[PDB]
């Protein structure tokens, strides 16, 4: 007598508040969710399916109480934010991406794992360490090798091409 094949109404009702989408759009996620994933759990070798260094760190984002599992709730934030969060709401889950340690600040190191990752997954752009020297050139203000929240906000919103990248609602 299988109990979590749908969601609770209560269910229903709170995670429609919590995101950005319908109460019929949230209950579709949860058919496909518990399609894929029957336990309602979505584990990091699940997430998984070269990638394997970026699905794992943005499995970890999405794995808001860090269990070890995606739960339904996780996923659809996660979506909700990613997909039709504002440019503010997104940098501010892109920025716990980037915050590996999540002490609140990214090292130089955490982005080059980030964007290596990336790249794992034009020659003045060809290399990881590249591409994390410009933006710690466009981004680090007190050239302390690491950025704080601020910093990343307001350096990512300088450059038109992040803008663009971050601006998106279902993808367009
Ligand atoms: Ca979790
Ligand atoms: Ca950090
Ligand atoms: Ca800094
Ligand atoms: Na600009």
């Amino acid at each position: 007598g299988k109990s979590n094949s749908k969601l609770k109404p209560e269910v229903v009702e709170e995670l429609t508040r919590k995101t950005y989408f319908t109460e019929k759009e949230v209950q579709q996620w949860y058919k496909g969710f518990i399609k894929d994933c029957p336990s309602g759990q979505l584990d990091a070798a699940g997430f998984q399916k070269d990638p394997t260094k970026f699905a794992t760190f943005v499995f970890n984002v999405f794995d808001e109480n860090k269990d070890g599992r995606i739960e339904f709730s996780e996923f659809i934030q996660a979506l909700s934010v990613t997909s039709r969060g504002t440019l503010d709401e997104k940098l501010r889950w892109a920025f716990k991406l980037y915050d590996l340690d999540n002490d609140g600040y990214i090292t130089r190191n955490e982005m080059l794992d980030i964007v290596d990752a990336i790249y794992q997954m034009p020659e003045e752009e060809n290399t990881p360490e590249k591409r994390v020297d410009r933006i710690f050139a466009m981004m680090d203000k007190n050239a302390d090798g690491k950025l704080t929240l601020q910093e990343f906000q307001e350096g990512s919103k300088a450059d038109p091409s992040i803008v663009q990248a971050l601006s998106l609602y279902d993808g367009l």
